[PDB]
């Protein structure tokens, strides 16, 4: 990830991935295969896209693989997934 978007002012919880937004908010998400609960990311190993999108970001696709596998897909072109999906941004 580009170094303007890490975040500076959030301690991240264990498991989880932060993004930081131009408007210098800072959003953290649970990792796939993790769910959140009061600020903390716990083990879901068999979590589904009917759960929260699948923990993918909001605005992608989430699929379920046939091995029951999360796939998350940035569908705006040019969007490409970050931690697996988790955000999806431009480039």
């Amino acid at each position: 990830m580009s170094s303007e978007h890490r975040c500076i002012d959030t301690n991240v919880p264990e498991n989880a991935a932060c993004y930081r937004y131009l408007d210098g908010t800072e959003e953290w998400r649970c990792l796939l295969y993790f769910k959140e609960d009061a600020g903390k990311c716990v083990p879901a190993p068999n979590m589904t896209c009917k759960d929260k999108n699948g923990g993918c970001a909001p605005e992608a696709e989430c699929k379920m693989n046939d091995k029951n596998e999360i796939v998350c897909k940035c569908t705006k072109e040019g969007s490409e997934p970050l931690f697996e999906g988790v955000f999806c941004s431009h480039h």
